[PDB]
């Protein structure tokens, strides 16, 4: 049997190895295999790594006659110690099982031990929407130990920068993915002291093109199409309110569609702030043709008892468009 | 082996300590990790926290040179007597147990313990949305003993108000969150007896201006373009008629996308009141158009069968206004 | 050790207790904690509760010299015998586990025992919906034993009508409950024979004033609407065709927008056939102007061939107002 | 004990009764609880059952005075032989277990067995969609030995067709349920041989009267409004022009309103052509008027420069409603 | 008992068959039964089948009077050794288990050994959504062993391309599903070595004329529709305005709906392209009519201030069909 040449009776495996002198050092490697989904309402997101652990054990040396090592599957994780590993701010996760535990464990005749599994895990991630949609949202994975501090375990990156590895074919639907590295810090807890903690960070952004198309240009189209009406005889009434009254309500459609599509944040966001304005300059043009209306009928019945274009129209072809424009420079070099 | 130093094997650790006398008191901590979700359809929000555990046993006291403890994992809690904490009022919870159980024992050499373990509760929340989106909700979690009564278990917070701790970047996307504070309280069953019961309690609040800016604005504008047409000749029925019946066109769309966007809560609530009082101010709009047309024609054929403004137009002008601003101080002063 | 006062080892625990003689009575108690969800699509509804069962059996009457009980875990469970309720056509339940396993068993010196458990459990519940929004709704909870028949096993509510409490603050977010009780009944099963059945019965109910406002309001509004072109002068067809055209489309985004909101039922409810009655009466005042239009055109070209209001509109300003309150009087009998 | 009156150490159970000669009977009976969901994107449907298996095996004969049987829970099942049935074409299912496993097992004095479960189970069914919603459906659930052939166990129905049991009070929210009958048939695999299998079979059909309503009904009523245009003088054009742009876009948000409320079934259906013929009917009309208008000015420029109804209307007033009707003639021929 | 047959405690099962010689050959075949599902937000797809392994091992070989060979379920599995396959890019699976686990062993008396599960699973798929609805994807499922490399296992499909086995009716609510083959890689890890990998391949399409019916048909109605305007007398105001508003308006809100139904993928598709370029179609036409206008009132007032059909229309007449038809070519020739 290969479980009597490591002498499992023989020694107390309660006890992490080293124990009663300096800390053990433990080395981590992560492969990142796919980013399941993302959540904006509850803000988290969803991954599946590899995670590898390396430390020596010299409780666990074998006898050999030359230099093979021996592999075991997760049966003889229950008998020997191992790092006790959790992922901070996470919601929930669990481990492969088809068609048996995705673990593996591999000790060389010297002592040395390898510790592999394939986890999936969701994870919070808090996200700020005011600039939708410009915005860049940065989101990070940890890992630290559950029980050990720094003076009984000491956690570390194997290879520094080179022990992230992601897969080629990484991809989202609607984000775009970039700028991978991992970082260290160290963590304090009242109740226990001072722990090592490991990040994995990333950013994410939108395809801006996309949202312009959807969402400014019909409303710019609608702002412009209500000037028309001031290029219009003012004798024509039939004409002239039908046109304004249709163009206040397929702005309304519009912003209504637009709102039933993009993700439930009930705070005020960037594109809140363009559709709303477009939707007050639509609503003054239908009050300047009612002005004139009335100044012109007065006149008609001022004249008509003691017995061309009017200013506000020539006025209005130059006031809307510069008004609009204005507003146009300030938001777009506020907003970038 | 670690656990032949606690002498297992000679006590009965089905029994509480102090077993006979007086209750043994127990100490408890909580730090909250995150708020997951909150749902306003079936009542509830999930919560992720620590909790902590604070005794003394006699019968786990070992002799030792220095004062270093010793630690253990879950594998040990199935041996010894831990208290049974339960969360009242909850609908689902679970332990989490990657890459192992989140669960932990530390034993000082006098006898004294800590019990720790991370957990995640869904728990219920009654609401009322009568005032929305005005509205504010107090929300609590609870925790007490399943099997122990006050005479046999003391439970108590173990530092007063500062026995609770709350994450830095607590956060929900659609909720402002304040106040959080413990009390106590105690609690009668008629089958066991009294209990002692532990709460946490919080606060909800909305962003009222997106409210504002998405619902009441539209609806304000619609009515105020309404009495436009009050402003315009008589004689000009193509141009009247059309008006009123695409304003009503346009509010009636407002309205359906208003509801559709909101949670599906059947009952009356504050912003359904301003809404369909506002299509009422509409309707009557063309009412009035109506008489006047007729009172108009009436009088036409009287004049040649017997061979300037209407009066209801100029105290239309002022009657609507002011109504529609009483209507607004009434309401603001009732709903804030 | 506590197991050892109970003679465990002495006794058969696969058998019920008087077995060969009388059946054994077993007495339940019930108290309901909340409702968490119901379901009109699928016919459900979703609750948590204590279930607590009464029973003695003299093997384990054990010695003392005072008069106090032992209480036992979940663990104890497996090692005696223990009564198997089920819940009759349920679709899915469990037993809460946090932070240890919900159960409960306390052991009087004579004998008597005590068995408390906290579940949760999703039930089937046939609902009608022909008289919607005025229907109301009729459910239940069974409880039986699986294995045991009538002469096995007597099952009964411990105090009568007694035996059943509800939480002060149970809500539903959309419906209104009342008039909880119990009741009784036999069962038969051709394979095994007779079986005790207990029934826990309430009630649900809408409120009726949100959906009056939401749906039939805005219809009757529309209506009324459609009548004012019976007193406008027929000589203007480019005002009286657009006002029946538009009030047209505005009855079809109000019919399209209540089907959206409500439970996707695929049958004919009584809130459909009050609208589409209004759409026909709706449909039928524009063909009214089209036959006016034609007449007066032939009498005009005839006449000058040859070389006041139609009586239609006289009529109609009657006949519709009269035929839509005798259906609204048939229609408000029939449904209350 | 009564596991010694059954001499289980005496036999072994990992073989079936009578193994090495003729293959061993077992009957089936099957009592239907419900029918829980039916999912038409995924095309599958739920249900909750009973199963019952009955077979003799000598080897659990017990000596007995009387006549009475014993019975046992699930504990009993890990000890002795039974059968291993299996649901063919299933995606998810599991066994109901509160309080305790549902699991039954009643043993005869002479050794015949009965072995009883409930069980929840989802399983596919293929769907055809082209006639929506004049289609009707068939389903089935199929239950088959997983590891023994015909040589070693002859699976067969109890009793004939009267094996299936049905809840007098099964029912669906969207669908009529009907003709549960049961059948028999022999399967091949290459790898291991020839096996027997049972069926349930049952139909599905829709609501008619219900979908004429909601669909086939207005698209009429606005194909029929369109020809109200045919009769009004052609010297009106802003009453002319407007009636059919506004028909057009009622029909168009009835189309829109219709697919937002149906499966999302990516193929043509019945209902869609209906649908798209009527909007081509309307689009048709608008270049009759555009024809006719042309011609009339053109005429009058005409006559000028030298210095009634026209055909079109006249022949489309009877053209158009008699192609109506052969249109539909046809369609109900076809599609019944 | 049958397990003494089979020398288990005189073999160590912890390793493989021939360890320190030569690899073992393992052959495999798959049966599909169905595809469960497909999700385009989250490209995944779900899938049911049956796999099977083939291999040889002398320790299992007992003596035997015939040749007649044994079968053992899911409780055998844990005393030998079995090969550890899992699925490459998986995201989630499990193993049928009801009434028992779907887990069957056949042992010939000579130590081959067949192994059969019934599992689902869910992989993911990346997509390309850029020329939709005329895409095409293709996707894969993969085997490989966990633990052991080419050194040690050797993975083969058992009869090459014949081991894929497919049911007769798999099929997609939404999509049609052909070309089923095996592929065989090598695939390199740095930690450890060199793996063999298979593969399933399979491609899919949609059904093209339900997506040209649904949105290309109404777009280019509505454009056709917006050019009826270039043959109405100029002198008709009230007759030219509305026509194009109201083109807009239904234009705006067929691109609402159509948005409505898609998949939320947020970048440009193909369809996004033609509406789009459709918008800006029936936006040009009707400022088109703004210049008419105004050169027609500009040229009166000059000729009253001194004391046939514009050219702008005539030109309308042939550039704006070219132009669309122009647009179609390049389009339809780009996207195939
Ligand atoms: C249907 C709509 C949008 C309105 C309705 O009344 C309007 O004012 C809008 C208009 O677009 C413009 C005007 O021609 C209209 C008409 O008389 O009825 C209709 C037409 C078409
Ligand atoms: C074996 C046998 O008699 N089977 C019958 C089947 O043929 C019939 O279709 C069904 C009712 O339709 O009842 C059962
Ligand atoms: C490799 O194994 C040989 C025995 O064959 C041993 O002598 C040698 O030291 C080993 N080398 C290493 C690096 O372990
Ligand atoms: C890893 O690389 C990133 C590159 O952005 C750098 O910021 C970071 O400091 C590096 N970490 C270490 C430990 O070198
Ligand atoms: C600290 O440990 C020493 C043992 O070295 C012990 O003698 C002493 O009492 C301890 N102090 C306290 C405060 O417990
Ligand atoms: C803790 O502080 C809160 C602060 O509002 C207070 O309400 C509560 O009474 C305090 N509890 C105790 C025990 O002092
Ligand atoms: C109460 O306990 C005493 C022993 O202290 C016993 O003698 C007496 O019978 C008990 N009485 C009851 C009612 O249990
Ligand atoms: C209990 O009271 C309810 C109240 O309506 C009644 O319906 C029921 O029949 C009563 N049962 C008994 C056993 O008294
Ligand atoms: C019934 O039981 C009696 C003894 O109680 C026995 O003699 C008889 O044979 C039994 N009959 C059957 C049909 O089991
Ligand atoms: C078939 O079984 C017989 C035993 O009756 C045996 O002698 C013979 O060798 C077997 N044949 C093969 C091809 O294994
Ligand atoms: C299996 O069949 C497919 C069918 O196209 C073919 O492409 C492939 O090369 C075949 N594989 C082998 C190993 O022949
Ligand atoms: C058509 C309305 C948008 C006008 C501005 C063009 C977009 C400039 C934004 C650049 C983002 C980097
Ligand atoms: C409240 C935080 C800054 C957001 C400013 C919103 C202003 C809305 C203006 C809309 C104008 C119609
Ligand atoms: C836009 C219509 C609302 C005008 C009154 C403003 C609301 C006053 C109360 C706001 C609560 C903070
Ligand atoms: C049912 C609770 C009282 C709420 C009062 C609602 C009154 C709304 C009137 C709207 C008039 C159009
Ligand atoms: C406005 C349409 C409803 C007219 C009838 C009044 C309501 C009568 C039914 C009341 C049911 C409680
Ligand atoms: C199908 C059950 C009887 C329901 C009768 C509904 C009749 C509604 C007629 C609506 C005509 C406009
Ligand atoms: C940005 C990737 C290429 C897509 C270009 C889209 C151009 C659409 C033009 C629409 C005209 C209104
Ligand atoms: C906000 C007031 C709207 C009513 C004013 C109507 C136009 C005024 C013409 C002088
Ligand atoms: C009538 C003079 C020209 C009108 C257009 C002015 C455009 C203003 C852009 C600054
Ligand atoms: C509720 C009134 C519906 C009919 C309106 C008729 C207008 C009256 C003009 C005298
Ligand atoms: C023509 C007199 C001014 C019209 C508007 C009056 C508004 C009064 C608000 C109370
Ligand atoms: C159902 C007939 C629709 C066309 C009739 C148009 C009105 C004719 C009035 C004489
Ligand atoms: C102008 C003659 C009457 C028009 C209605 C005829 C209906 C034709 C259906 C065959
Ligand atoms: C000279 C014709 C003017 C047409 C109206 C222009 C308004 C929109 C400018 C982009
Ligand atoms: C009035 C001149 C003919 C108009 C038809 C032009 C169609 C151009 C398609 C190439
Ligand atoms: C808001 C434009 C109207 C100007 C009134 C003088
Ligand atoms: C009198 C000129 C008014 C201009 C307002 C835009
Ligand atoms: C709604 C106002 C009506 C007044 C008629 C005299
Ligand atoms: C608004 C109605 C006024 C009535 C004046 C005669
Ligand atoms: C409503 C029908 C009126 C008939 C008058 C002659
Ligand atoms: C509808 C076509 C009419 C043809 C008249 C010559
Ligand atoms: C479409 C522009 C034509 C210009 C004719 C002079």
């Amino acid at each position: 049997k290969s479980e009597q040449l490591l002498r499992i009776d023989d020694h107390d495996f309660s006890m992490r190895p080293g124990f009663g002198g300096p800390a053990i050092p433990v080395g981590v490697d992560v492969q990142v295999e796919s980013l399941d989904s993302i959540s904006e309402v509850d803000m988290d997101f969803t991954m599946t790594l590899y995670l590898r652990h390396y430390w020596k054990d010299e409780r666990l040396s074998f006898p050999s006659t030359n230099n093979l090592s021996m592999t075991f599957d997760g049966r003889l994780v229950k008998k020997i110690w191992v790092p006790d590993m959790f992922f901070v701010h996470s919601k929930r996760s669990f481990i492969h099982d088809t068609t048996t535990d995705n673990v593996m464990l591999r000790v060389q005749p010297d002592g040395k031990v390898l510790y592999s599994l394939r986890v999936t895990v969701t994870a919070m991630c808090n996200m700020d929407f005011s600039r939708f949609p410009l915005d860049t949202q940065t989101c990070s994975l940890e890992i630290e130990s559950y029980a050990y501090t720094e003076d009984d375990l000491m956690l570390y990156w194997k290879k520094g920068n080179d022990s992230l590895k992601t897969d080629e074919r990484i991809s989202l639907s609607q984000f775009l993915i970039q700028e991978f590295h991992t970082t260290t810090k160290l963590a304090f807890y009242s109740s226990t002291g001072w722990y090592n903690r490991l990040y994995i960070n990333f950013t994410l952004r939108r395809h801006i093109f996309f949202f312009l198309l959807q969402t400014y240009f019909p409303a710019t189209l609608m702002v412009m199409l209500s000037w028309v009406s001031f290029w219009i005889d003012r004798r024509a009434v039939p004409a002239r309110v039908p046109l304004g009254i249709t163009t206040v309500l397929t702005m309304s459609t519009i912003i209504t569609g637009v709102n039933a599509s993009m993700p439930r944040v009930s705070y005020i966001k960037a594109v809140d702030i363009y559709l709303w304005v477009s939707f007050v300059f639509v609503f003054l043009s239908v009050l300047e043709y009612a002005a004139v209306n009335y100044l012109t009928t007065v006149q008609e019945r001022k004249e008509q008892k003691l017995r061309d274009t009017h200013a506000i129209d020539k006025y209005s072809r130059i006031i809307f468009p510069a008004a609009y424009i204005l507003f146009n420079l300030i938001y777009w070099s506020i907003f970038s």
